[PDB]
């Protein structure tokens, strides 16, 4: 018989680094949500506005960056992806991560992971939109999701990342509408926020396979 794959597979942060990461994204809400630019476009987005309370699903075990979504094998090319001699060779194998932005929409909140090219060895070739069908490098969509929207499914966060990258592909970013401690930030409009860290934050994490 058939062994069934997991979940989905990705790099788990470590406890340590999770915690790290988890504490600065809700940093980075409250102060965006402070933000004097952001009050002032607080119209296209949705008295302020708390944004760790509006991002109200946050994933409730450790933060992980997604490769492959399985679903056990009902997911289209989940076994060609856990087939791969890659994927077996890095299984329970630690990785740095280095994430370059975090960032909002009016749906998700998300770290944005810059992988390397060990890395994207293990990033999926049958993603729907991938990088590719939009001029942007593979793995571009990297990500650790920080938090969802109530009516939202964690994927999104991937969507909403390459539609900013799309964006600051065409040069769109606009000048930095402030400078918080950590980095500048980045009105993109229509309720995106972008800020680029000065320094990259490395995180630590295990390649693996998650079954719940
Ligand atoms: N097509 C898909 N369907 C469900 N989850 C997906 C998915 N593609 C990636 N994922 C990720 O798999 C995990 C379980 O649902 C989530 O963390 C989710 O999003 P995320 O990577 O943005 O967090
Ligand atoms: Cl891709």
């Amino acid at each position: 018989e058939k062994d069934f794959l997991p979940l989905y597979f990705g790099w788990f942060l470590t406890k340590k680094s999770s915690e790290t990461l988890r504490k600065a994204g809700q940093v980075f809400l409250e102060e965006l949500g402070n933000h004097k630019a952001f009050k002032k476009e607080l119209r296209h987005f949705i008295e302020k506005l708390e944004l760790v309370s509006y991002f109200g699903k946050r994933p409730p075990g450790v933060l992980h960056c997604t490769t492959k979504f399985c679903d056990y094998g009902k997911a289209a090319g989940a076994e060609e992806y856990a087939q791969q001699e890659v994927v077996k060779r890095s299984y329970g194998k630690a990785f740095k991560l280095s994430i370059s932005a975090l960032f909002v929409t009016p749906k998700t909140a998300g770290a944005q992971v810059v992988l390397t090219d060990q890395e994207l060895q293990l990033w999926p070739s049958d993603l729907d939109k991938p990088s590719a069908s939009e001029g942007l490098p593979p793995g571009s969509q990297a990500h650790v999701t920080l938090g969802c929207a109530a009516d939202v499914q964690p994927v999104q966060t991937g969507l909403d990342l390459l539609d900013i990258l799309q964006q600051v592909k065409g040069g769109s970013q606009g000048e930095a509408v402030g400078e918080l401690p950590r980095g500048k930030l980045y009105s993109l409009g229509k309720g995106r926020w972008m800020l680029s860290l000065t320094k990259k934050m490395e995180v630590k994490a295990i390649f693996t396979g998650y079954y719940g």
